[PDB]
């Protein structure tokens, strides 16, 4: 009575039952499940979440190298959660927040919640006040390894010089998850790389439900001058669709996720816009010849590059 396939989706179920949808999946699967998302803001890695977004009461990790290009998708999210008429907070920790870029990328700061911890402990905590209060859609950290323990912000010796911060990130999170579930909000923990880990992302990666790569990758030069620098994202852990995938997208000075980039990236892999030769056309139209003359040219004829991201928003979702 050996059936591989029937003994296997048995199995398989079981899995998903015991442990939560997601336990375990095929990885060239199509997901019926919408789940209800806060938009990257990069239309490729949203595809590439396969959902659409970021999912919603779950512990995200923006992890990667500086100026890599976390923050600016973490603030894009937020300021697309607000349009959707949710309300954000940002745990703020490092001091870098720049208010002023981030409305440029669509935030509403002015209603914006921001706190500066005194410490790690306070930090979570009043994250977690805020959380289980139900009143938000999304709520940013910056950065986990400034999530520094109270022993250690104050002077405390080298003795239970212990593995205190990771702790710390831990226990908070084995009690915020539980409640961002209840909460349906979205945590955003921005985690950035190192010198010579991050002694609280041991906890965050067994506690998040979606672990975002972010990567630099190339400096647009452009016409031979830089414009801006073009990132790569890795959905290294996925728990809501196939683990895995990959986007790449620009963010130019001073702007935020390039929309006509990707439309222009987007729309030649899948082949609505068809170009090469060092030129660029879309249905039959001459765009112009290089990636920068095109997202200009989309960027100016907003008609196009409408109905090709129309076109593009059909043939995917
Ligand atoms: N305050 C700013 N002013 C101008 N450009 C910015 C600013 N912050 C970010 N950018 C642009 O957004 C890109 C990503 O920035 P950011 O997300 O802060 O880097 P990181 O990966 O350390 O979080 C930067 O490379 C730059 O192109």
């Amino acid at each position: 009575a050996p059936d591989r396939e029937k003994a296997l989706e048995l199995a398989m179920a079981q899995i998903d039952k015991n442990f939560g949808k997601g336990s375990v999946m095929r990885l060239g699967e199509e997901v019926r499940q919408p789940i209800s998302v806060i938009p990257t803001g990069s239309i490729s890695l949203d595809v590439a979440l396969g959902i659409g977004g970021l999912p919603r009461g779950r512990v995200i990790e923006i992890y990667g190298p500086e100026s890599s290009g976390k923050t600016t998708v973490a603030l894009h999210a937020v300021a697309n959660a607000q349009a959707a008429g949710g309300i954000a907070a940002f745990i703020d920790a490092e001091h870098a927040l720049d208010p002023e870029y981030a409305k440029k990328l669509g935030v509403d700061t002015d209603s914006l919640l921001v706190s500066q911890p005194d410490t790690g402990e306070q930090a979570l905590e009043i994250a977690d006040m805020l959380v289980r209060s139900g009143a938000l859609d999304i709520i940013v950290i910056d950065s986990v390894a400034a999530l520094v323990p109270r022993a250690e912000i104050e002077g405390e010796m080298g003795d239970s010089h212990v593995g205190l911060q990771a702790r710390l990130m831990s226990q908070a999170l084995r009690k915020m998850t539980g409640a961002l579930n209840n909460s349906g909000t979205t945590a955003i923990f921005i985690n950035a790389l190192r010198e010579k880990t991050t002694t609280g992302g041991k906890a965050l990666k067994f506690y998040a439900s979606v672990r975002l790569d972010v990567r630099r990758i190339e400096t647009l030069k452009d016409g031979t001058d830089a414009v801006g620098n073009r990132t790569r994202v890795k959905v290294v852990k996925n728990k809501v669709s196939p683990p895995f995938k990959q986007a790449e997208f620009d963010i130019l000075y001073g702007q935020g996720i390039s929309r006509e980039g990707s439309l222009i990236d987007m729309g030649v892999e899948h082949g609505f816009i068809r170009k090469s030769g060092s030129w660029f056309t879309y249905e039959g139209e001459q765009l112009g010849q290089g990636k920068e003359n095109a997202r200009k040219f989309l960027l100016e004829n907003t008609d196009v590059a409408n109905e090709i991201e129309k076109k593009i928003k059909e043939k995917l979702g």
